[PDB]
RNA sequence: GGGGAGCCCUAGCACAGGUGCUGCAUGGCCGUCGUCAGCUCGUGCCGUGAGGUGUUGGGUUAAGUCCCGCAACGAGCGCAACCC
């Protein structure tokens, strides 16, 4: 399944952008791009597959992370699909230590959901009314798929190597280990349990997101089909 | 017949009183900075630390009012706003 679906249609990616450590898991570089030696990727596939199976039987939550647009919308959904917290929107700096800023957000939040529903309609002029709804939209937007991030959230899968090592130094620093994927240009040793490939091609994500779903569903249960991307994936 | 209390007269004994100097000795109180929009703190980061960040970019507003990036998310005097 991996290896073949995945040299079919993905691998490597960028620019003579590099890092180093990519290098050791990777064959050539030829013509302009680093080619993703599938081996070792089904290795550590191997590894950290074999971490979801087992705490997905256990139960936890871990990251859908794509803030750039791309994964953006797959992640979305699978996230409408697996059931853990995602950001797809600008991951802000503060959550992983400063909890409760955000807890204050999301308390104030259940009581903002509350208020919607609520004979406070007529009641505070017009254009107060229009303020609440952009904070709405707001909270809404940003917090889409994260709102039900009760408790703290164990290893963060995550995309692109870069800004989402910003979100990796975070979780990093309040010691929680990393699972998230790679291309090319940023360091994966930073991450315990990485993933290397292509964050620039739209189905190597999809079917590996997907498929850890399936994955988490491989442990829970259900299966039942793919609806992400495909017809998102090339238009 | 006297003394005394309110009370009046002179002299004295305690002292009031003065728009005389000091707004670089003050209060309050204004003049200005200029409706100019700045000035800020709660949780946490960055540097050994002082300290920074917040608030420095792009449109845009009567405004740091706001939108997009954002070690940042909240709040203060403002700014707004209920009175006329």
């Amino acid at each position: 399944v991996k290896e073949l679906l995945e040299a079919g249609v993905h691998f490597g990616h960028e620019r003579k952008r590099w890092n180093p450590k990519f290098a050791r898991y990777i064959y050539a570089e030829r013509n302009g791009i680093h080619i993703i030696d599938l081996q070792k990727t089904m290795e550590e596939l191997e590894r950290t597959f074999r971490f979801i199976e087992d705490l997905a039987m256990r139960g936890g939550t871990i990251l859908f992370v794509g803030t750039k647009k791309q994964a953006q919308d797959i992640v979305r959904m699978e996230a409408e699909r697996a059931g853990m917290p995602y950001v797809n929107q600008r991951w802000l700096g503060g959550m992983l230590t400063n909890f409760k800023t955000i807890s204050q957000r999301v308390h104030r939040l259940e009581e903002l959901e509350a208020l919607f529903a609520s004979p406070e309609i007529e009641e505070r002029p017009k254009k107060e009314q229009v303020r609440l709804k952009h904070e709405l939209e707001r909270l809404q937007k940003y917090l889409s798929g994260f709102r039900l991030l009760k408790r703290l959230p164990d290893a963060i899968f995550v995309v692109d190597p870069t800004k989402e090592a910003i979100a990796v130094r975070e979780a990093r620093k309040l010691f929680i280990p990393v699972i998230a994927l790679a291309d090319t240009d940023s360091d994966p040793d930073l991450v315990d349990y990485i993933i290397p490939g292509n964050d620039d091609a739209i189905r190597s994500i999809q079917l590996i997101l997907s498929r850890a779903v399936d994955l988490i569903i491989q442990a829970r249960g259900g299966v039942v089909e793919p609806s992400p991307s495909y017809a998102l994936v090339q238009e």
